[PDB]
């Protein structure tokens, strides 16, 4: 019982966490086999930030402006090339501790963990969502950059994120790790806004789900609703549309409590419309929406209560 | 910016779990050096678990009724003994993925961040607070006994829960690694209750800090307070009296911000007098009171917006 914000082990990502220094700027990069990934920007002095020409800034520098860092450990670079906004040095030593990996480009609503490091130095974990405007409402401070999200499957780690920058919102982008970012971002120094947000439907209705399967049940109601009366109300709300897609994906969760999708969404529509009168859900005063159908399924029972 | 319930990376705990066996009875171990540490009640059988005499159980025990794994890797059990609650296993090999370590027992409202196992195998890493009466709010299944908490400093491990069973309410209960109970509880299949619980008083005053130190100002007010006049309120809303050693503790939050702590007392009075009105704190809508004052430090700037 219970149900917490959860993170994957994060062992095997920080084994791979490096520290990069070119110049003046020092920031994380990650070290698989052998070469060190990391954003493009630690090329970059506080005047280039404006407005980088990074080919430019790149053609003048060579292996041995850069700094690695494993450890107390330093690390021979053999080679150098930019990808996108990620920078990719080529190591003379493969990491004797990578896992087995994937880079993944993950949609918005899905969640993953995030090792936030300093100087090459992990120092927590916690879980994010991507949001559909695709920032992250992250914790991060200055040095926190080439810090990684990941989720794990069966010993494989699935990166999808790098973080490059806090915007003046106070949240968070970054890039996939072949340095494509997520949203409409750029990584110079210019004030960016996101898109207007919105909440992933979707995973609060798996977290009404993992509510009942604890036992909380004080939601629920007896009335049904449509998929097209109940996106009325979403959009009233500033919730995303619930598509089939997502009723499907909520299939086995409405399968273990006896709840169809469209019930619960009734239960959701109440809860909109008439907030929670004081009562909590797991714990929450308000709706959480940065737990998946796959996060309910990994943490909850298999058995309803 | 932002502000996230963090735990520590798990690496370091990782490499120390593993499965222990005692005939149908699977649950998780602590390998440090060449002991394995474990809940006792895995000597226990169905039966046994209603009143169960453990001295008697575990005379009729020998090593070989004891198979551990780590990995897949069976180690050789090569002596017993019982600790309190905690079973000790004295094993063949050290475990060369030892780090440096402490036991410590901690007191109600300090942190710990807990590695989820399952058949020795980590499957989540979350934050936790020791609850006023001496329970967790844990996410723990069936299987997960045995897993531990724990704080690190500089890469020391300090090792101050392992988890022995869920109550009724499905609070969590557990021990120090010397095997004594936090709280009243005892290791056997009754139902037991736990005291009745209060909030934290100086983790809240802590949390709405690191709303001050990230930009959340809306609470504030120009009034201050007494110590006794605070104690009053904190009495009928069910939090912790606020001691002068706390106010002393969060006194390097209260320099960083220039907020005064009984002024902040104040704040906290009428947020308890008058709820939020609809608006948030740090994305919550109720008063939050499992970070402590150190966790607001590890985390947070140190520099107020
Ligand atoms: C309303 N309130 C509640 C919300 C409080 C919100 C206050 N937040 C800020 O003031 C952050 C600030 C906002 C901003 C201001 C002007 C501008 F023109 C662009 C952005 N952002 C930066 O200073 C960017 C500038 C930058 C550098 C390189 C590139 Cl490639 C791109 C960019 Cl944009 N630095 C970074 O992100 C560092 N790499 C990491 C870092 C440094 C310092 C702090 C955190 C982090 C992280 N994580
Ligand atoms: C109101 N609603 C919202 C809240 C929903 C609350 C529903 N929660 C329960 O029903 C759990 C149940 C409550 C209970 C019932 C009768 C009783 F007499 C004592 C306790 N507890 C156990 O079944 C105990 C029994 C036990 C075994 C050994 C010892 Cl040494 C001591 C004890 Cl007490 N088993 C365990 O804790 C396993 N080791 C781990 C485990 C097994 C299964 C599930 C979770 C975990 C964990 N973590």
């Amino acid at each position: 019982s219970g149900f917490r914000k959860m993170a994957f082990p994060s062992g095997k990502v920080e084994g791979c966490m490096v520290q990069v220094t070119c110049g003046t700027t020092t920031l994380n990069g990650l070290w698989l086999d052998d070469v060190v990934y990391c954003p493009r920007h630690v090329i970059c002095t506080s005047e280039d930030m404006l407005n980088p020409n990074y080919e430019d800034l790149l053609i003048r520098k060579s292996n041995h402006n850069f700094l690695v860092q494993a450890g107390n450990v330093q690390l021979r670079v053999i080679g150098h090339s930019m990808q996108n906004c990620v920078l990719k040095l080529k190591v003379d030593t493969a990491n004797p501790k990578t896992p087995k990996y994937k880079f993944v480009r993950i949609q918005p609503g899905q969640t993953f963990s995030v090792l936030a490091c300093y100087n090459g130095s992990p120092s927590g974990v916690y879980q994010c969502a991507m949001r559909p405007n695709f920032t992250i409402k992250g914790s991060f401070l200055n040095g926190s950059c080439g810090s990684v999200g990941f989720n794990i499957d069966y010993d494989c780690v699935s990166f999808c994120y790098m973080h490059h920058m806090e915007l003046p919102t106070g949240v968070h982008a970054g890039t996939d790790l072949e340095g494509n970012f997520y949203g409409p971002f750029v990584d110079r120094q210019t004030a960016q806004a996101a898109g207007t947000d919105t909440t992933i439907t979707v995973n609060v209705l798996a977290w009404l789900y993992a509510a009942v399967i604890n036992g909380d049940r004080w939601f629920l109601n007896r009335f049904t609703t449509t998929l097209n009366d109940f996106n009325l109300v979403a959009m009233k709300y500033n919730y995303e549309p619930l598509t089939q897609d997502h009723v499907d994906i909520l299939g086995p969760l409405s399968a273990q409590t006896g709840i169809a999708v469209l019930d619960m969404c009734a239960s959701l529509k109440e809860l909109l419309q008439n907030g929670m009168n004081g009562r909590t859900i797991l714990g929450s005063a308000l709706l959480e929406d940065e737990f998946t159908p796959f996060d309910v399924v990994r943490q909850c029972s298999g058995v309803t209560f």
